[PDB]
């Protein structure tokens, strides 16, 4: 038997951001752009995650819902397992 663990984070760390992120960060595009690009009203809008608030990426590109109120990056997301698998 043993005992003993390594892992620490950083509490209350949110480094402020004078300029809105917006760079899509989705698991995939279909907007011919494809870049940091969005409109006023359309399934091209820039959303933004509503848990922190930090990530942007298109409503569609998000691969969301039609009709879906809020939408939540990745990192906040139940995500079983880390990205790189
Ligand atoms: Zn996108
Ligand atoms: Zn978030």
């Amino acid at each position: 038997g043993s005992s003993g663990s390594s892992g620490e984070l950083e509490p209350g760390a949110f480094s402020e951001l004078y300029q809105r992120y917006r760079h899509c960060d989705a698991p995939i595009c279909l907007y011919e752009q494809g870049r940091d690009s969005f409109e006023d009203e359309g399934r091209w809008r820039l959303i933004l995650c509503a848990t922190c608030g930090s990530h942007g990426t298109h409503r569609d590109c998000s691969s969301l819902r039609p009709n879906s109120k809020k939408w939540e990056c990745n990192e906040c997301l139940p995500a079983s397992g880390p990205s790189s698998g």
